[PDB]
RNA sequence: UCUCUCU
RNA sequence: CUCUCUCUCUC
RNA sequence: CUCUCUCUCUC
RNA sequence: UCUCUCUCUCUCUCUCUC
RNA sequence: UCUCUCUCUCUCUCUCUC
RNA sequence: UCUCUCU
């Protein structure tokens, strides 16, 4: 049991270090210094050329029907330089062919699809806790304030059953529906090969979302709308009240740190073997790599840096749908919400004014580190039953519904309604699990936050 | 019919008797005064050395296979000593053939793999009591919520049938069915001599899980799932609905009063033959031992003393899946559920801060004393699931079992008064691990 | 039909997967034993081997082996007669291997499973050819039974381990024999019927007494076999009973399943050639055993004055399973006389460890026939109801006395009486030829000896 | 076949295991009686100590002789002539023995188990060496048979505590004789036939009856014989047409089963060579019994003016069961020329206790022969009908068509060699 | 000269 | 019937 | 309901 | 000669470049 | 992508009283 | 690891 433990970890450590010492050749391939090689923006810009080489479909299609005046076999993005304390970009184009040789030889020859889909769910996070996606919510028909259930909803599909773990209820169902507004418009989906291809990828999804569901009402639901030959509009309306019911009886999303590529790199340089040490993306080792961790971005005029620097350590930690209370425990500073935080997203655009922009240093230290869980909360585990060990008259007890429930109408939604309505916003989950010091390798001491004092604002995006 | 049972219990007491002189011994071979021969933890550490020594075929294999910087033939642990009021740790460490050899001129030559048996079930216990098995029930398919049925999950092999009674129905489930998926991974599993081995072993397992189940149709159905060839999916899902159905119709769990060895050493030092008084793990002899004996504990700062030795009185009495209400009875103080006990696990680890480490003394003392019982409760064509679905379907969390039977005083030593609970007063919870 | 294509394609990729095993086996032992291609085509090597096979998987025998080991054979190896051709003389060299070994090679050859269906078809072939070959008289009248009633004595030799299929093969005489020594053994013990144990024989009793109540077809047959079963202490009664039931078979034939189970050398001979019998699947009771031993060559050894062809006769007999059928209905799908057993100047296939393997020669089975016919698992030899359909004043006719009416002896004694040696049974059904795959045109035959065993 | 191989393998080993018992019960006894290597290997040794067994498990005559004992023989104690030679001379002395301690010792061989097949496999092979050494025409004259069918008498000093073994081993006229016993008793008693215990006759009557139907071959023969068993109050004519059926049996003769069986000093001798006969298996119809005999050597007592070849013969005989075989047959298989019984200078092979036990000497038997066969239950190939049959058949139709005698070292009975054959008959 | 409803 | 039966008796 | 039951593999 | 109350780590691979 | 009125002209079976 | 057509 506990083998296979450091073996995962081991694992986990081999893309780590794939990754950063990949980061390490692309610095020493671009010139850049070691502040230009720490700047966050020259990390998006190199991950984004890692992804954009290995994304095989795309390059295809570029083949096949090239962009205006730009070469297919070319990736790029702006590359920062300081010269006499006055940042300047540049665009510099590098072979695909090129990366990709550069990637394998980073991870021993090897096509390390790990590493990208870590990248991936990094710039997820980021995307997800900069920019919200309401146009995309009404579009499909889905109310604008589940944004809670987003997570994830710009990850490209090839990320896979890596990535299906890391989007939340909301972008499956918004998938779905995708799906189910196209067959009502033509009547040609779901037939012929790529019928059969879309009815297959239509039921993958729909398990994959059955999986993220803890209820049965809700499992049993998703089935059904699973069972349709030609899901039509109820299949629709069934999936947004699947989605509105995952606000209470939440989900179970899992959530990782995927730091970015210069943490990584400056990690790898230092003379961290993550291959001997192991790493894992649901403890401390993330919190460990941040607190002795160097970052610089980019400041536009009249920007707050503690806000951008707020915002990307709610990126990294993947905390961006998270209470703000729990945020700002673990953190020690508050966590502001996005409408009061005086910055834009961590990007910046070929149009800006690269004379004014000047250089911050990123505060993505924490006080406390916290066990990142799959677990959407309790729904409403332990011991259902009585063994008896005295010879004593008593009534022995049992969770006789609990034990029926798994040997058993059709109607399930008014099931998961009664379940909702039970349920009140003043329930504890997690019980006996709280915040550990950095100290605190192990986990072995909890602190238990007691937000019993005037009350702060509790969503991010409200 | 008497003389059968007085010759039963002189040879329980025969076992007694040798596990404590052997811990009289090993005191007096480890320096260790009165307050640190009474420590729980320096037991702990005794009692595993013991285990250890007599593991053949792990001494065995660490002979063939050595470990990272570790003699094979020495075994060791903790020991802890008080100097100025301060406590340290020590690994001292000892030879396999030394610790043999002083267990068996305990045992007046013999080589009494009873009283290890017994040690083994003591840590067991206290194994049950303390941690949850969550993790591998998970991981063999099997629901996290069946944790009443998990009783003897950390007993070794080697115990053999006196340890096959006291583990559940959860814990042989879950051996078969690990048997099951190896046997479905690989197929050269139940092939060859190996094969017809395993064969042998996963006949012995079902019969004596058989044994464990009370009504027929269980009965019918473990039947059946021993009689296939080649057991693939269906007989592992069958394993589980059983496993489900034993919540509601229980099974037969022998449950023993198995003390540390420092209770045993403490009352062979003070001069009560086991031998001439005869010895029960299912009557009032673990009580009176508990109630005149003293133990001590350390106490990481910042933890309740009263928690720990529940925990510590839990584990003696195997009442770690008992219901909350006939423990807090028979005890006298509130049994608390594991999630508001303020301890952590009676073993200290290797990097814990031996300088704020305190001392306390375990209240392992109880107002009443019960008969500790096997049976699980009353249970009242082809496809037994059936039947099985419409008893546990019949039965009710209100059924009264075990009639007519309740607790005796200390003073009563026949049993002859029994007192009933009555529990018809505001609920308190029921489950220790809820 | 039209339901049943399916299911008729889903039983041919299943047995086409059992003869895959057995040739893709038969070639793996060839290669490890070192057998060339003569030998390796050689009748007796593949007895030799497909024996090896058997015995390696006999868990109860091999059980009592071990607890009981026999004088100088060690329970644990296996082998047989093996036949070397060496400067053009033949030699025969006893193999010794390995049960555990022999098990390995069959698995991996059937891809990890015990595929116990080969081995029960293994022993169907084994039984045809001594049903073809040796005369049990000796059985029959040991048990009781009259010594005339060998037409019924199909897969007699068949050992207990085939169920179900060895119990569809095998014929009303054997099953009756079967149940003849449950009874003498319950007359001289008194014990049996009695015990936990006899209820384990009670039960054994009721399932062949079901299957062979399943193999009549007349009535009558039916009700007096399920007498017999109801006895709780069967006794003389039952033995008499089940006698006139053997006898009452020779007119009112029961239903037995003819299948042609040919050597494993045929099957290694097509695996090895490229053919695929899990892809283009197979069948026991088609053309495709036909088909196969037209393209096949067989070698054998010939003992001193003996006639090849009459041993060839005798292969072919067994192959098809037509040891007890007309002469002159073998005669003609062969195109080649077929001679009774008395005629035949020939000893058994299988060589004796006494005899001199120096004046033997070997010679190649005609096993091909002119004509390709379908085995039968029957034996010899209208409305009485309406559903309306139109909503009209009419009454709904109905035979009533034949209805109610299904609601011993001297009815069987009867029916064969009747009965005589002239009926044509099989009206319409004839003989193809093998350009002939779909069976689309029968060729039916007009018809001085018809009895093999006469 | 090829089923029947592992039949013939599972009878083998349990015929072995008899074998070993009967071997393991005599070197104990042996041992316990305390003779020599010579003594032990004595004839009349054997038979006293077979017959002590036998009698020791005699339940019925047991309890007769508790119940009615007898005049100076206590019923708990048998016994029998020992001869210990010590100083040249022979001696014999009467030992007697619990048949408690005789039954514990025999039990104890046999691993606890009564072991009925070796009792019977003794009785066998003296009621084979009785009908080689003794002619017993007073009771078929007594009965009322011709004394000229003495070749049908196979098996008649058997005792009926051998049942199935025993019956099939007996031949015609020993049947016959039974069956007119019966008869006889029934015609001088009423009240037989009738009440509890003629019931219990009627059916001891019917099932021989049914042996001796399965002994006979011609569909005729079987028929009478029904008709015999269905009289219900047979008389004279049952009596008439079993007389009729066995004259038959001369010339339509019935199958009767032949078995070799060797004394136990034989086996005892096998036993102590480390000869594991259950491992090898054993048969009584094989070539075992002959590769046993080939080596094995066995004394015997003779009386003065008495050739020993001739009983060596007497014993060779009595051990195959060739009483009354072709004398042309047994002299081709022994190699040396086989006498009738008129022209054998020996008397019995058992020693008479008015017999002076001083001028007696002891040679060895001459047990081997130069081939070996196998041994037969066959015979070879209403009234009117039988007599008729009868009429077609003559003294030089071939019987065993192509089935001859082989060698001892063809121990697979591959080639056989055909005999080509001035007397045949020894009680002729 | 003993004790017990209900593996 | 070239081997394929025998656990005993009107006990 | 006590007791001997002894362990497929170090796990 | 080890540690732990209370499954969440890991391989899962992508209908279409979107 | 077959054929047939009217008793099996094709529909196995995943081995044994182990 | 045996042998046999046909009491
Ligand atoms: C078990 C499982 O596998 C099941 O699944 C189901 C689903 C799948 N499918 C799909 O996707 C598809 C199909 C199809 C078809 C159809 C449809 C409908 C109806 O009704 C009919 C049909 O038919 C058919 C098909 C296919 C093929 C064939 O052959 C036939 C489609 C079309 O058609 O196109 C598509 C898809
Ligand atoms: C009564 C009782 O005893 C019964 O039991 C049964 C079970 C046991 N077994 C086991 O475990 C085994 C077996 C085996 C075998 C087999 C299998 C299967 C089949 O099919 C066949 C067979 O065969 C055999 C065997 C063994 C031995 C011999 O000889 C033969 C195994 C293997 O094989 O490996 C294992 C186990
Ligand atoms: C065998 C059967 O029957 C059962 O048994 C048991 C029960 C009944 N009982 C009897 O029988 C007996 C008993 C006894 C006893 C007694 C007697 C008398 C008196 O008084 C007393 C007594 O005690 C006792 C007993 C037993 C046991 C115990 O524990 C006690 C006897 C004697 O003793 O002897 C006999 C018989
Ligand atoms: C299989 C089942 O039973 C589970 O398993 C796990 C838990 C329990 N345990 C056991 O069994 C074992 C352990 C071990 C170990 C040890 C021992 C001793 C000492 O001292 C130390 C140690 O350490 C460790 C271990 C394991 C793992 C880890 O990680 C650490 C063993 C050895 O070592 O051999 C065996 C068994």
């Amino acid at each position: 049991e506990r083998q296979n433990a450091t073996e995962i970890r081991a694992s986990v450590g081999k893309m780590i270090d794939g990754i950063g010492r990949f980061y390490i050749q692309m610095c020493t391939e671009l010139k850049l210094s070691d502040y230009e090689g720490r700047l966050i923006q020259n990390s998006l810009t190199i991950e984004r050329m890692v992804l954009s080489a290995f994304d095989e479909r795309r390059n295809k299609y570029l083949e096949e029907h090239p962009s205006a005046g730009k070469d297919p076999k070319k990736t790029g993005g702006p590359i920062y330089r300081r010269v006499d304390g006055k940042w300047r970009r540049e665009l510099i184009l590098y072979d695909k062919e090129e990366i990709r040789r550069i990637w394998r030889q980073a991870n021993n020859g090897d096509d390390a699809t790990a590493g990208l889909t870590h990248m991936m769910i990094w710039h997820s996070n980021l995307n997800d806790a900069t920019y919200q996606r309401t146009r995309a919510l009404v579009r499909t028909g889905m109310d604008p304030r589940m944004c809670s259930l987003m997570q994830g909803s710009t990850l490209p599909r090839r990320s896979g059953a890596a990535g299906a773990a890391v989007k939340g209820v909301g972008t499956m169902v918004m998938e779905l529906i995708r799906m189910i507004k196209r067959g009502i418009n033509d009547r040609n989906f779901w037939r012929g090969e790529n019928g059969r291809r879309t009815r297959i990828a239509y039921e993958r999804m729909c398990n994959i979302l059955k999986g993220k569901f803890q209820t049965a009402a809700q499992r049993t639901m998703v089935d059904q709308v699973r069972e349709s030959r030609n899901p039509g509009n109820a299949e629709f309306e069934d999936l947004i009240f699947l989605a509105r019911s995952a606000l209470i009886l939440r989900g179970s999303v899992a959530h990782k740190s995927c730091l970015p590529a210069c943490v990584y790199g400056s990690a790898v340089a230092s003379g961290y073997d993550f291959e001997r040490e192991g790493y894992s993306l649901v403890g401390i080792d993330p919190f460990r790599l941040l607190q002795n961790s160097q970052v610089y971005s980019l400041i536009r005029p009249n920007e707050n840096p503690a806000h951008k620097s707020q915002l990307v350590w709610m990126a990294c930690h993947s905390a961006a749908f998270e209470d703000l209370r729990v945020s700002s425990f673990i953190r020690g500073t508050k966590v502001v919400p996005r409408g009061k935080l005086s910055t834009r997203g961590v990007q910046i655009a070929s149009n800006e004014n690269m004379e004014t922009m000047e250089s911050s240093t990123l505060e993505l230290r924490s006080r406390y580190w916290a066990i990142r869980t799959r677990s959407g909360g309790n729904t409403n585990s332990g011991q259902i039953s009585i063994q008896p060990t005295f010879s004593v008259q008593r009534n022995l007890p049992f969770d006789r519904p609990t034990i029926m429930a798994a040997f058993t109408t059709s109607d399930m939604r008014t099931e998961i309604i009664r379940l909702m309505e039970s349920a009140r916003p003043e329930d504890v989950s997690f019980q006996g699990r709280g915040v550990f010091e950095l100290s605190d390798e192990k986990a072995t001491s909890p602190i238990v936050p007691s937000f019993d004092m005037s009350n702060e604002g509790s969503y991010f995006f409200g």
